[PDB]
């Protein structure tokens, strides 16, 4: 019925409090754990519990992250507290954060099962609050390292994107080593399947990029069960990479000898040339061609979202766009002028 623990703040000073909540049910099952869902008894708030073994010998490294982040395109740790429950007399802590009913996984296989696209402004509503997300981390440092359609929450109301599951998130040092197996399927950076262990946070923007032309295309621009699949795919659209552009990502097989696919011949008829221009600056080979996530948001594909008349498709206004802190825009401050419209407050 009702379970009451205590549990700390994440963000905040260390005071635990005594928390309750009914209706818990599972809604994910993974590598990482179980995550459930339940209903906070005191708010009526609905929550995403997130349950891991901890580590006896380290502090976890998630946890440790998320009570360092504060930002409105990425998932909030309301609590955390530590509870029993199977392996063999183990620890585990259990996330507690707010709960999101979409994903842009779900929302883009609906779409493409409907076998319409989703439309541009949602396309770029979801990719600019991505990218904000992205050039928050980053400003710390950290490398989501998973950037996928799943780890994207949308709440389809509001349109807000928020980016989640930090679990494979790390900070990025030079000269440290990083291990090269992270990310997923469809959403690798040639660096990674080239087996790099000195990538950098531009991994992230890769995946963006990855999810970016997914949104337009209808399905995955990158499809294939094994690196090599992958790779091949990826020399259709980019040709074939130079002994420079090979270099900047590894050692050490020649390749199909494949020219490029005219970036406007990949896409539907109907698709915007800023979207495909963004995309063509994100999926370089080079990680250091790409697009940083700031000037990415500040990429020209997202100026309708500047225009002080835009409106959701629902009616109802935009969410926070606009509300760049310091920090945010670290990367690069003048691009404020671009960033931050005469209309915002
Ligand atoms: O942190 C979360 N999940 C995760 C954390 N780490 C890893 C994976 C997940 C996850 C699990 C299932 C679906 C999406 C993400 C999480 C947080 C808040 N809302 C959701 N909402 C949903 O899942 C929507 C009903 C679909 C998931």
């Amino acid at each position: 019925k009702v379970t009451t623990v205590v549990a700390t703040p994440g963000q905040g000073p260390d005071r635990p409090q005594e928390v309750s909540y009914t209706d818990t049910k599972v809604i994910g099952n993974g590598s990482f754990g179980v995550v459930y869902q339940a209903k906070l008894c005191d708010s009526g708030e609905l929550v995403a519990i997130k349950k891991v073994l901890q580590d006896k010998r380290f502090k976890n490294r998630e946890l440790q992250i998320m009570r360092k982040l504060d930002h409105c395109n990425i998932v909030r740790l309301r609590y955390f507290f530590y509870s029993s429950g199977e392996k063999k007399d183990e620890v585990y802590l259990n996330l507690v954060l707010d709960y999101v009913p979409e994903t842009v996984y779900r929302v883009a296989r609906h779409y493409s099962r409907a076998k319409q696209t989703l439309p541009v402004i949602y396309v770029k509503l979801y990719m600019y609050q991505l990218f904000r997300s992205l050039a928050y981390i980053h400003s710390f440092g950290i490398c989501h390292r998973d950037i996928k359609p799943q780890n994207l929450l949308l709440d389809p109301d509001t349109a807000v994107l928020k980016l989640c599951d930090f679990g494979s998130a790390k900070q990025l040092v030079r000269g440290e080593p990083n291990v090269s197996y992270i990310c997923s399927r469809y959403y690798r950076a040639p660096e990674l399947i080239f087996g790099a262990t000195d990538y950098t946070s531009s991994i992230d923007v890769w995946s963006a990029g990855c999810v970016l032309a997914e949104l337009l295309l209808g399905q995955p621009i990158f499809p294939g069960d094994s690196g090599v699949d992958q790779l091949v795919e990826i020399i259709k659209v980019l040709g074939t990479p130079t002994r420079e552009q090979i270099r900047e990502m590894n050692p050490n097989f020649k390749f199909p000898q494949i020219k490029a696919h005219p970036w406007t011949k990949v896409f539907r008829p109907r698709t915007p040339p800023e979207a495909i221009a963004l995309c063509s600056r994100l999926l370089e080979y080079t990680p250091t061609a790409r697009l940083t996530p700031l000037e990415a948001c500040a990429h020209s594909f997202f100026d309708e979202l500047r225009d002080p008349n835009v409106k959701l498709p629902n009616g109802r206004d935009t969410p926070a766009l606009f509300n760049f802190t310091t920090q945010e825009l670290s990367s690069n401050p003048p691009l404020a002028t671009i960033l931050i419209p005469p209309h915002a407050r």
